[PDB]
């Protein structure tokens, strides 16, 4: 075997990344659970020699164990070697000496968009600050540009869905949160013991633990029924027992929701097939929705 994938993961960390912890201000936290948090931060120097940049840092509690910290330096890791891209959370620098890892990314400023759909819910309008359908299809355009680079790279998310979905300054979408994500060198077995985010996977990966870029466009699908929805939950009034299994087995998918284009309800059905292999792909999916930008206009 003297050809081998590159695995990004088994790279050294490039101190091109390396930025001082103290030129670097916690502010509010953005989001935080059992062994860690993201919050926002002022990072003085960054980009402008002279002035500040706000932005958010990614870190550990202090009783976090190896395992986990081991993960953080491995997505460090995969959005080095990812690059830059418009539509997802770019990777900006590290801290890595003289303490624990700090991974900072840019800082988006209107959060996530499953809360900014619930908040915009009642001043939703189809047709023209108020939310309309133009909107949501430059949302679920650009997502799937992120995607399709994503897979670009080889890589698969593992946790799409609009709560990991950033806004910021001019309706631009970047994905964020890739502490799942994989270079799959052609699929990844989660051997993991984690809770799983049941309403937004694939059948094959609840039931065979398997990870693809077809489960990923699984996600997307259901990542659009909660936009279309303007920020329902999947699977409405079903909790995740075994009646659900059964039905999402045997065929059982959502209906579409009211402000769905029947055109984006076709995308959704598609990337939701049984068979993983019919599912369309993100660069399809983004062929697709730029032909009906252009036809909306
Ligand atoms: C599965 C959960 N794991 C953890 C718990 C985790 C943390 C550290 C660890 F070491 C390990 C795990 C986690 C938690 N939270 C995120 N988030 C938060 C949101 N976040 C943002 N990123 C950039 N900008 N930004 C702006 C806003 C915002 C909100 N309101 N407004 C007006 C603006 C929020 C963000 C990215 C991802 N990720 C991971």
């Amino acid at each position: 075997n003297n050809y081998s994938y590159i695995d990004p993961t088994q790279l050294p960390y490039d101190h091109k990344w390396e930025f001082p912890r103290n030129r670097l201000s916690f502010g509010k936290t953005l989001g935080a659970g059992a062994f860690g948090k993201v919050v926002e931060a002022t990072a003085q120097g960054l980009i402008k020699s002279d002035a500040a940049m706000t932005v958010a840092v990614k870190m550990l509690k202090p009783s976090a164990h190896s395992t986990e910290r081991e993960a953080l330096m491995s997505e460090l890791k995969v959005l080095s070697y990812l690059g830059n891209h418009e539509n997802i959370v770019n990777l900006l620098g590290a801290c890595t000496h003289g303490g624990p890892t700090l991974v900072i990314t840019e800082y988006c400023c209107y959060g996530d968009l499953l809360n900014f759909l619930r908040r915009k819910r009642d001043e939703f309008v189809p047709y023209k600050d108020f939310l309309t359908l133009e909107h949501l299809l430059s949302f679920s355009y650009q997502v799937a540009k992120g995607m399709a680079f994503l897979a670009s790279k080889n890589c698969i998310h593992r946790d799409l869905a609009a709560r990991n979905i950033l806004l910021t300054h001019g309706n631009i979408t970047k994905i964020c949160d890739f502490g799942l994500a994989r270079d799959i060198k052609s699929n990844y077995v989660d051997k993991g013991n984690a809770r799983l985010p049941v309403k937004w996977m694939a059948p094959e990966s609840i039931f065979n633990s398997v990870y693809t870029f077809e489960s990923d466009v699984w996600s997307y699908g259901i990542f659009l029924w909660e936009l279309f929805s303007l920020g329902s939950s999947p699977y409405p009034g079903m909790p995740v027992d075994s009646k659900f299994y059964k039905m999402i087995k045997e065929g059982f998918r959502m209906s579409s929701p009211e402000y769905a284009p029947a055109e984006m309800y076709d995308i959704m059905k598609t990337c939701w097939d049984a068979d993983p292999d019919k599912r369309p792909t993100f660069k399809q999916i983004v062929q697709d929705i730029e032909k009906q930008i252009s036809e909306s206009t």
